[PDB]
């Protein structure tokens, strides 16, 4: 909701309240899920040409009591310039470029967008990213876009890897980079391909699965967009950068998702998708499946600020020693909820 | 404040800043107590029967270091339809049906409304709580209301008992539901009664005191409020419900509170109200007092965004095993306070 | 930026989102920086005379992960009344009155302010603290303002010393009262005196270092502000005040600080300062350099909403026993900063 716009600046405040409820046989995901976000947007005029952003973004869980403690976190927050033709330049917390490409089957109702994780290297949401994006190659050719971005070292709390900002071993990284690259092809078809390549840390080479000194990922995707039809798949191939559980890191693992929907005129929009993640070489566990599932859902548009929905997740995971150990989740859920954004 | 209206959807950011200090023997209430708490509420028109909204409040504590932790926690959050004539149905972190009715008594300038805790079953603010409302008996009888609700368990934060949600016994509960209806009899009198009735948890039946398989309450009160009078007073029975401190819960216990005051047409508000909480049969401890004390205070309005005030809660409680064992304070405490809100 | 304004009363809600990174030897100080400030004022008018007042200010990392923890606080939380010519009072969370003078060298691009800190006693921000102040001596002496305040005691956690509001040893303090005055002695020339005294606790003398029954602050400064010039010092001598790193106080101390800079009517508006904090009689570490460095640093704007920043710390200290001990820091830093403000 734009709430100032005067003398060449301007603001939003916006964010949602969602009712969540969760069906699952599984105890550690069964109950109540209710939470809320909130988050600010600027836009200042410098020049004809120069204008600076910037954006913060909070979530905030509302299913525990007055007395629980570590219910809030920030999930972006940064400040960059546009220079109207030659691109944009931003830095802060944000999103990896690889998301560029991933994002198109992160559509669905609840679940889905899982065969990564967040502040895991560049495939989502990280600490300290410089990123620097292009549009339509200058305002020459239209529909191509790429940007390049840099993050920084995040080590640990103490000792040698040690940085200000520690944190532990699943969640750290060395200095890396990665680029991305889309196009639109022709009427509602567009293309992507992104790379990405990191150094790895000590401790998290002193951990139980994975060893090597880099993490890579190589991922291309595919999107059709129009006449109330939306279809899309992403495929990529990671070296010593999914998580594998709580165990480490898979020493090479393929990751595939597709999400087909139709959106009827008078508001439902049916979808159904599927997803799936593999690992190879996993230091005595042989190859093992890692993520996988088929999801049916719906949600019900009241207008631009109300909506409902429902989700079927359909687990084809079986129960073994290494879910087990993993700490991996191997039952159903569903979810249903009443949903108001601003 | 409202800040947003436009295009049939509105806004408010609201709170209330108070600057709050406590003068007492007890040493573990004496001292500084600013607070400060935020707040949104959004309405959008759908259609001209229907219409969707949502609402927050956050609570943020300032009397600490800025490198103290635990001191924010969110008291709302839920979203809901309203259908004009049939009621409205929301769900969401909201209050217990229970307060419909107790909070009639409810208006002291400080303290008060204690016979009940939150997090308390259905008595007061409470998680995963799914709620329908009709007005005027859908448009036939005037100023008769009721509402029905539901509320799913919460349990622990493993074993079996667990949910994703999990909290401590004091604070869990098992599936339960509750009614509550009021009428205005006729110029400024009105009376309510209110029942609520949950399964409790295993893990609540072995702690000290209490045993039983239900938890339930039965609450009845009236109201007078007219030419510059307010007049309340509210009986409640409880069965395993009520807790003892921090021992377990009452096998039976009868709360009664009543409040008075005069409003003078220059800003002066005078208060004086009485409160108390007897326990029976509490597991070898025979009955006991959990609560009881005089109040008498007075608050002082500069104007609809401005005020001033001071408490004084007069304890008549007697210092014995009991009190001290389950944690209960006996001494008296002086409140002082400025607070601005908008 | 002001959101509403009508019928009385005006609202703002203000903040900034900053983009900042160091560069250190010093691994606890290395890395990613960036955090995001978020704060409302109000203001109500009541009569001709009378207006009443609020303020709260929040601070919000996000250079951690979604699962890390302890990662936001509250700075400013207080309401107040203003009496038109006698002058204003307020009370809550706020500064302490040596900051009145001591902030006229607070204006470095990222470091500089640090002879003192936080919870510190009345020597910056503060919990509990009533404050009284009168403007040009009630309409009379132009330029010249005074100020009078009362801190109440923040205990420990439990025991005797113990307030509701329990911190550590070095963070707590007892009774204590404070005043400052400052005078436009004629162009851009402003000169200001403060002192301060408080009460110690038993907690703060079984500490390592420092003894006494008292805290005692006296401070002086002047300041030089016209034709794009900036030139202030302060000078301030501690007993009993001072943190001397983790270890305890230090008897007697004595601070001095000095900066200047130049705005460029283009934007850039470079800087150069120099401080230093010295100690006597450590029990047996003799007299010690607690802090001491030379600042380089500029920063250009691009607006009043957009600008860029580069500082350099140069640490002049030597690694020895003391710093070793108390925790203190030796190496060099480099900041560099976008920043949004709104
Ligand atoms: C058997 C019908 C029971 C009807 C109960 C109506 C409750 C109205 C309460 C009015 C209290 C003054
Ligand atoms: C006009 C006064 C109406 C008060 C209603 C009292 C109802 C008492 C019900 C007792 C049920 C046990
Ligand atoms: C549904 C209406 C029930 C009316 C019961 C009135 C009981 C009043 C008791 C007041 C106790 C303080
Ligand atoms: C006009 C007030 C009528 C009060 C009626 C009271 C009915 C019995 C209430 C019993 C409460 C324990
Ligand atoms: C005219 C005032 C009527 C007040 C009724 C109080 C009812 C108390 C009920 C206590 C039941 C044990
Ligand atoms: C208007 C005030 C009504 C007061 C009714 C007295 C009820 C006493 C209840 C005692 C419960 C043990
Ligand atoms: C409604 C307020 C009445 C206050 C009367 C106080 C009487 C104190 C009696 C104490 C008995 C233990
Ligand atoms: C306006 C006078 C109201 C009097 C109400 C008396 C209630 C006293 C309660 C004492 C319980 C022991």
């Amino acid at each position: 909701a734009e709430i100032y716009n005067k003398d060449g600046n301007k603001l939003d405040l916006y964010g949602k309240i969602d009712g969540l409820h969760y069906f699952s046989d599984d105890k550690d995901v069964d109950g109540d899920q209710t939470y809320m976000r909130l988050g600010v947007k600027g836009e200042t005029q410098i020049n004809d040409q120069l204008t600076g952003y910037g954006q913060w973004e909070y979530n905030v869980q509302a299913n525990n009591t007055e007395s629980s403690s570590d219910q809030a976190w920030t999930r972006l927050a940064f400040a960059g310039l546009k220079f109207g033709d030659a691109g944009s330049f931003d830095y802060g917390r944000n999103y990896g470029v690889v998301y560029d490409v991933t994002s198109w089957t992160d559509v669905l109702p609840e679940f889905g967008g899982d065969t990564y994780g967040s502040d895991n290297f560049l495939q989502s949401r990280a600490n300290g990213v410089a990123t620097y994006r292009n549009s339509d190659f200058f305002g020459l050719v239209d529909g191509l876009n790429f940007a390049l971005q840099y993050q920084g070292k995040n080590g640990s709390v103490s000792g040698e890897g040690a940085t200000n900002n520690g944190r532990g071993a699943l969640k750290q990284n060395g200095d890396g980079f990665g680029t991305s690259v889309t196009y639109d092809i022709f009427d509602g078809i567009s293309a992507g391909f992104a790379y990405a390549n990191s150094k790895r840390t000590d401790d998290q080479n002193q951990l139980l699965l994975g060893e090597g000194d880099h993490a890579e990922t190589y991922t291309g995707g595919l999107k059709y967009d129009a006449n109330n039809i939306y279809l899309a798949t992403q495929y990529t191939q990671t070296y010593n950068a999914t998580r594998a559980g709580s165990l480490g890191f898979a020493n090479k693992a393929q990751n595939f998702e597709v999400a087909a929907q139709y959106q009827f005129d008078f508001g439902l929009r049916p979808s159904v998708a599927y997803l799936q993640s593999k690992g190879k070489d996993l230091n005595g566990y042989g190859d093992q499946d890692i993520l996988k599932y088929v999801d049916v859902g719906a949600t019900y548009y009241f207008n631009k600020n109300m909506s409902t929905y429902v989700d079927y997740k359909i687990n084809l995971l079986d129960d073994n020693s290494f879910t087990r150990s993993a700490g991996i989740s191997t039952d159903d859920v569903v979810a249903l909820g009443l949903v108001y954004q601003f």
